[PDB]
């Protein structure tokens, strides 16, 4: 009955954008069991550009979500068949590279959510104090 | 077995130190309930001077934290005897105005935490722009 579901991730400065597609990643079936990978700080840095949380904090932080119930930190970059069939993965969770995991039935689309970013917080105080 | 503790708070931003706070309340016995108090919007602009975000946002973000059992929003300034019996709580979480839990043996002291701050990754990000 257990569906093994993973989601992976920067999760930099989480926010209730990410909670959000968390909850829908985790609530895809009746029981799951949510894993999620936290992307190295080298990698990230590399293949986006910047990270300003350290894999240490962003780990951390997801470990107080509710939905998470099984974390790899660091994860690798790119999902590959033997990284499914090592960790017994059923579905990976998503908001091409991943036409393989389509073809295979493997690939669950989750909806987009917006939150409340550290961004957001900034400009809503700031526009108390200048227009 | 079960033991029903009870935390308040405004939870305005919430980050690391915040949910440090709710997971040692969680864990103070073997088996909890941690039912979490969110306070009103006008109440912490009232008695505290400010609020950064909705009660509903603050709700919402909390409901995504793991140690979160049930929320009480909006909360009671205040928690009164009476507000103990009708929600048959054991004991308050706390990080004088609670003398009268201590003389109960309804109080408990949870460490202080630090997290990563709004303020800490705003200052971090600037950092790399401008001594």
């Amino acid at each position: 009955k257990n569906v093994v579901i993973y989601a992976d991730g920067v999760y930099d400065m989480l926010h209730l954008g990410h909670m959000k597609q968390l909850e829908q990643a985790k609530k895809l079936f009746e029981n799951t069991t949510l894993i999620v990978g936290v992307t190295s700080d080298n990698e990230t840095k590399l293949f986006k550009g910047q990270v300003v949380q350290t894999l240490e904090e962003r780990t951390e932080t997801l470990k107080h979500i509710r939905w998470v119930d099984e974390i790899i930190s660091p994860c690798p970059w790119v999902v590959t068949p033997e990284f499914l069939e090592k960790y017994k993965i059923d579905y990976v969770a998503h908001d091409d590279i991943y036409a393989w995991l389509k073809r295979a039935g493997k690939f669950k689309a989750t909806q987009r959510t917006e939150g409340v970013s550290t961004t957001d917080l900034i400009v809503r105080i700031l526009k108390n104090y200048e227009d």
